[PDB]
């Protein structure tokens, strides 16, 4: 085998160290796989209940001659709500890496689960992608505030809705859990001229090959 | 017989409690390294009292073409950028709900923080032409931060 | 190591100066990385209350 | 789409 462990790097590339220099030390043994383990964690969750509240005032004067006079007032207050998109959800997340390799262009997918049913499966789009996730670190880094997983659209223009029953039970002890179903990202290889390229180099082409030929040790 | 001559005038006011306001931040970019950055694309968190209101990536209106070391974008004698939108196409404004607006109408401030920055570097290709397109700086941030010592 | 400091330019391109001319002089030592440190700073903030 | 509303009114009438 040229790639004994099943990772993108051969035996010679790993042994001699002629690979990414953010790869952990142990992962330069041909048997230990260079492989990142990225997970997501939620910090808090914000609910924007989108009612539509209305105020109104009014005066009126009047005269009436067969004589009479009148001066009336008014003030009204209304409130409407949609029951299919009763609220918008905003989760604050942070990505983690516990592997031996960095992940470039970290793009997770997460389920937002509320009391048995999955409200939304969201893939991280352009606002929520992390460019670098070096092992034993987070994104954003330790001393920063977490991301905002705000939208559900490919273009970051559509907010995550919840209907009236989910909002009514969310106004109780019910919590929304987040769970990472997959993460995608790139790895770096030196091309013809010595430029690191991490674009067509998807990590998902090796996850099955590594998980099959390996033993797992946590 | 009878007669009547009435007048009236009314005044109303509505508000949406999920998108009660739009936020516009004025920013400026800074370079304190030894290399210029091309196509500077920062990502910033807007944090208000514990919660992150929005993570915004700089799109086409907010990208700075050049940023040489020890300089800013826009330059020293210009007004800061407007960070208006949250959309990939600069068509969707940054909303805040009713509670965040009510607390923003107090001592509360919105802080900004840069979670990452994108950008390219320049290399001379086959002929003497500088190309800065597939040359992402992010492919070297981990490799540089891992093999180095930091001195400020 | 062809790229001693871990940056996109080799030892010879940096020493000989045959790289971008906006790179600081400091960064043409093979040991000092050519590397930008960009950050953002907010000046003020405006609220369009859409009643 | 569910809607609610309230309202008050004051009035005076002088012959
Ligand atoms: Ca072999
Ligand atoms: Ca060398």
């Amino acid at each position: 085998e040229s790639n004994t462990a099943g990772d993108p790097y051969t035996d010679y590339q790993k042994a001699s160290g002629s690979i990414d220099k953010a790869i952990k030390l142990e992962a330069r043994d041909p048997l230990v796989a260079a492989y990142p383990v990225v997970g997501v964690g939620m910090e808090n969750l914000i609910i924007s209940t989108n009612e539509h509240a209305s105020s109104d005032q009014g005066k009126t004067v009047s005269r009436a001659t067969t004589v009479q006079d009148s001066n009336g007032e008014s003030w009204n207050t209304g409130l409407s709500i949609n029951k299919g998109e009763s609220a918008y959800i905003n989760a604050n997340v942070r990505y983690y890496n516990t592997g031996t390799a960095p992940m470039y262009k970290v793009t997770p997918t997460t389920n937002l689960v509320l009391d048995g049913e999955t409200l939304a499966t969201i893939k991280a789009q352009d606002n929520q992608i992390g460019n670098n996730l070096s092992p034993n670190e987070t994104y954003p880094k330790k001393g920063l505030s977490p991301l905002a997983l705000n939208t559900m659209d490919q273009f970051n223009a559509r907010l995550i809705p919840i209907n009236y029953d989910q909002l009514k039970k969310l106004d109780s002890g019910k919590q929304i859990k987040l769970e990472t179903t997959q993460v995608s990202g790139n790895y770096g290889t030196k091309n013809s001229q010595g430029q690191i390229i991490t674009e067509g180099n998807s990590w998902s082409n090796y996850i099955s090959q590594i998980d099959s030929v390996s033993a797992s040790i946590i």
